[PDB]
């Protein structure tokens, strides 16, 4: 029942060297909020992935203007410090639920409240390591010529098509999405 054009589509120009499973999102994106905070798509895809398949998750600049670039840099900080699990939920809620994240310092407040020392965050925020992590996120999006989020790519060749899945039941939707990723990851 897996058909190119229903649950997924195939890239016209496949990308070499991409990660096995590459997810793109923005904290500004209401559909990304739905994917992560209500459906837990990434966590459920991870539960169905074959042994030795790595998932990479990158933030994108093209939503939210100045704040969008700030959020990409913050995600790079989160990746550099290994604290993605601590900040994803409060960053999504601060941008979309409470809408208390309007500036770079509000982003920093989320990390401080999650227990990241200000000195650690500030050293990372200003680091060339984080600058290179920002460039990597942008280059990954440039490779697939990303035009929208949320988005998921498998082996630089297939892009998930959530419009072809059942939206009448959220649990069914997550199962179909995760099974499709596993199917594509096996080629």
């Amino acid at each position: 029942q897996y058909e190119d054009g229903k649950q997924y589509t195939t890239l016209e120009k496949p990308v070499a060297g991409a990660p096995q499973v590459l997810e793109f999102f923005s904290f500004f994106c209401p559909h990304c909020y739905q994917f992560e905070e209500v459906l837990h798509i990434s966590d459920n895809v991870k539960k169905k992935l074959p042994e030795g398949v790595k998932m990479t998750k990158y933030h994108v600049n093209f939503m939210g203007g100045d704040l969008g670039k700030d959020l990409t840099q913050a995600w790079a900080v989160a990746m550099a410090l290994g604290v993605e699990d601590k900040v994803t939920v409060p960053l999504f809620e601060g941008v979309q639920k409470t809408q208390t994240i309007r500036s770079a310092s509000d982003i920093r407040d989320v990390f401080i409240n999650a227990g990241i020392k200000g000195e650690e965050y500030d050293a990372a925020w200003n680091s060339f390591v984080v600058k290179s992590l920002v460039a990597q996120q942008e280059k990954a999006a440039a490779d697939v010529q990303l035009r929208g989020v949320p988005a998921m790519f498998v082996n630089g060749k297939y892009q998930l098509n959530p419009q072809g899945m059942d939206t009448s039941n959220m649990d069914v939707f997550v199962q179909q999405y995760a099974d499709t990723v596993k199917y594509l990851s096996e080629k």
